[PDB]
């Protein structure tokens, strides 16, 4: 029947879709397992009518994206502002202490800076970001001061919420890596997404189809299964689905929803590529005030987890990397066991909203209870005071229920919590590509075979995770079926 | 005619260290030949007001990760307690004419848009195709263009100021600094020597004293056919050696290729440099980083930070401009349209009031400046209004009051809250013979490796200008030492039996 399947439509799968079609191709189609377009990328509607991306919300690298380039060509012809430039200059809190950014004697961001090209000269075996910080302090302690062994440490985390795992989970050799510039706040993935799904014959799109099974026959002819038992025969196939799905292909059973039997199954590189790469938790937590009444000093704040004297000293006193690494080995998981990424939407965008980023293990228990309004504000509550505080504020006032208070106006009165469900929705499984202490890139790439094709933010390497690496994936394997089919 | 194993031109970090590992290696009968009244050359550490002393040369050991000198004098520091150094790197201080300070500001972010910049000049020439190398001014000016439509309007008028803080790691003008040299990745931070004459003399020390000629002004150099190499001092001395190892600066080397014999400084060699290494001098020049000390009663002002940068003055018609060229070309046309002060060049202050608890600043200069300042560094008076504006500006960004010249002492106590200056030390090293110059420096390899390779097997050469890692550092000179000195002991180990 059709000439090109493309299963999912992400960003990816979109794309390719656009490319496609802006090559006269036609007879295809776009089988989307969830009732939505965007996958990874979507748009929720909060309090007041305010929009949040719980999935992607930034344009990377802005000196090379295409995708981000495109939608600034736009925006110089018609003036619509489609994305914002809010890198800022970071907040760093702690629980006791307060704010430990900018500190005229604690110079962090000098230290990390040192910490980062350490992490450059040793590699230029490989262990965790938490083990090479280990070294780092251990090898440089004769220069680094009290309070600079026990904080740089928890700053240098809020590397944890650019991978969504935490320090120990973590590849200390795929943590530090440069980015092609500021990032720009896209107002609107959704009008990025939108603009693409509408650039191609919109009866191509089959929303709620599941593809249980991928054939390939003889007869240069390719059976896509959706579990609906309606079946389609087409040329070529781009598939898009996540990682962390594609690798159920091998798995046992093949129930599992999303889940897709491939016949034949997936060549032995494929399958070995599975084992050497793995996927994050990026989460996200949406707190909407009824309106601003902190100061607007920076749009990034971080908190940084607890940390403790008594770990300074098994620094002092360890002879090596093993004594150390034996001392440390000496419970209660709350907001401050880990570091918390927030943006402070009121100064960039004007929303009086925060965007807290989390990590793996936390991600997934916050999206756990992610129904659970109470218990959530009672989780985050203390660091939501202490940032409150620390901008020159008060305490947060529940006002999520009905009856506000009449006596807030001075005082930080939250009026809901959006939490993101990543980890626990079976077509996304967690959040994107990530390192574990390369050449699914390659695998991908090439494809199954000359019809059996992929694509994804893990399939290609320039903006691998982002993205703008998805968008560029389908179009790659979109201008080549194309170049032939034509014809 | 006095016969000698090897014979060192220039006891500088380089011969210093050259000499060094020679009698650490067993190396008997070796001269150290210099020139100056003293030992150190671009290492020279000067005294001021009340005893306070300062390095007018060289004054941190840079890339601290890797840096072995540094290494090495940490080492020492870890048995005895010694206080050798500091790190003294900080949040830098930005103070503008008008908007005054400018620095970790969340509007302008001048420090983020700074580090874009830097890695939009990584990936303009990491990719090397045949690239075409510029002044680092006109990529900035490439930059801006690039990416206008995501600037404000100050960031696009001040930033190009703020990021010429650059033109202080080179000494140069960022209209004659090439743009392909100028963003250098350093391998950590800096160590402020606390007396850079202590790495020095502990040098110095650790070899035969009467190997030591001081004043002995190097004139000529000739290769014997008989398998030796003849030095004669100016003071018309002459000494025959096995080998030689040249650590004159690339300045007073290049002194060598131009017929004028009659040069302080200048080696006349026989047979004349090879042709590698004279045209290597049309590939790399030198530059001219100058120092001032303006040294104060005692401390009256803010010591938030240590580093203070005083941008030049910017226009909001530069903005315009940039807002309406069309091109590299036009922009420059446009930008095409009097006399210097103390805001026509960024300069860099060290706050040292903070870093050390003297009450005193240690300001960087570049070329052209360096060179018309320290042309009048004797008119003190010249100096002070030269460098008040900038002084006084600092210290009312620092919470304190405009500066009093006390630099003849007619007694003042009623000014507890203003600062009081009562000295002005500045370098030389653009007049100094000796020197010529700051360091090496690029104009928009070749001499590293004709220097690295020798005139010959006995007529070798060392110094800052020989070697790629940390090449214009202390180390890089220090370490091209060990080098030299290294291939020439295990040579004269071979030496048919001793
Ligand atoms: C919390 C979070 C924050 C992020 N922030 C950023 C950011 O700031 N900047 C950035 O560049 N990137 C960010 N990302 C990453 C970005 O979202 C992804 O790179 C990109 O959206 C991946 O696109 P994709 O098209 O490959 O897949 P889309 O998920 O990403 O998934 C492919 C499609 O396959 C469908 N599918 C799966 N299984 C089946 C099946 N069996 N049958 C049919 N259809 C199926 C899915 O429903 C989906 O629509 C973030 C991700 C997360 C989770
Ligand atoms: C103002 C300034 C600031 C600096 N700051 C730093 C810094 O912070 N960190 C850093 O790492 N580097 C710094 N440097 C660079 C550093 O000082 C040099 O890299 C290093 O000192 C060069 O050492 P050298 O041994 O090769 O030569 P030294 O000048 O550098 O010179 C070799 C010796 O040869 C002698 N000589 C010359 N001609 C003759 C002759 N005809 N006969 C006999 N002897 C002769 C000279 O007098 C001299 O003593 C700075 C330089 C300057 C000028």
């Amino acid at each position: 029947k059709k000439k090109v399947i493309i299963i999912g439509a992400g960003i990816a799968g979109l794309k390719a879709a656009s490319t496609l079609h802006q090559n006269g191709i036609q007879d295809c189609l776009v089988l989307e397992a969830r009732d939505r377009v965007g996958g990874r990328l979507q748009t929720v509607t909060g309090y007041q009518g305010r929009k949040y991306d719980i999935g992607a919300s930034w344009h990377h690298d802005t000196l090379t994206n295409p995708l981000f380039l495109e939608e600034a060509q736009l925006s110089l012809n018609d003036g619509r502002t489609r994305f914002v430039f809010d890198d800022d200059n970071f907040i760093y809190i702690d629980e006791e202490r307060g704010r430990v950014d900018h500190d005229k004697e604690l110079l962090l961001e000098i230290v990390d800076n040192e910490m980062s090209k350490f992490a450059e000269l040793e590699f230029h075996s490989d262990c965790s970001f938490f083990q090479l910080v280990m070294k780092y302090l251990l090898q440089r302690r004769q220069f680094l001061t009290n309070d600079q062994i026990r904080y740089l440490p928890q700053l240098c985390r809020y590397l944890e919420l650019w991978h969504g795992l935490d320090w120990k989970l973590l590849s200390a050799k795929d943590t530090y890596f440069g980015h092609q510039g500021r990032n720009a706040f896209a107002l609107n993935y959704d009008s990025v997404v939108q603009r693409i799904a509408q650039s191609f014959p919109q009866n191509w799109l089959k929303l709620s189809c599941e593809v249980k099974s991928i054939t390939r026959e003889p007869s240069k002819n390719v059976t896509v299964n959706c579990e609906d038992g309606t079946v389609y025969n087409a040329d070529y196939v781009i598939i898009t689905v996540p990682q962390s799905v594609l690798n159920l292909s091998v798995q046992p059973e093949k129930n599992l929803r999303g889940r897709i039997e491939f016949q034949p199954p997936l060549k032995p590189v494929i399958q070995d590529a599975f084992d050497k790469i793995h996927f994050g938790a990026l989460g996200k937590v949406i707190f909407e005030f009824e309106e601003c009444c902190w100061s607007n000093e920076s749009s990034k704040i971080v908190t940084l987890a607890n940390s403790t004297n008594e770990f300074v000293e098994i620094v002092r006193n360890a002879e090596n990397l093993d004594e150390l690494d034996s001392m440390l080995e000496r419970t209660s998981v709350t907001c401050w066991s880990q570091p918390l990424f927030f943006v402070n939407l009121s100064k960039s965008t004007g929303v009086a909203s925060f965007m807290m980023l989390m990590q793996a293990p936390l991600t997934n228990h916050i999206e756990s209870i992610r129904e659970d309004k109470e218990r959530l504000f009672s989780f985050f509550q203390p660091v939501l005071n202490k940032i409150m505080k620390c901008l020159d504020s008060e305490d947060v006032i529940d006002g999520m229920r009905p009856i506000e208070n009449i006596a807030n106006a001075n005082k930080p009165v939250l009026r809901n919590i959006i939490v993101s469900n990543w980890t626990r929705d079976p077509y996304s499984r967690g959040a994107y590509s990530a390192c574990f202490p390369v050449d699914m890139v390659v695998a991908m790439s090439n494809g199954q075979d000359s019809r059996i094709r992929f694509a994804g933010e893990h399939t290609i390497m320039d903006g691998a995770g982002c993205a703008y690496g998805a968008w560029e994936s389908g179009r790659r394997e979109a201008t080549r079926i194309s170049d032939l089919l034509k014809l």
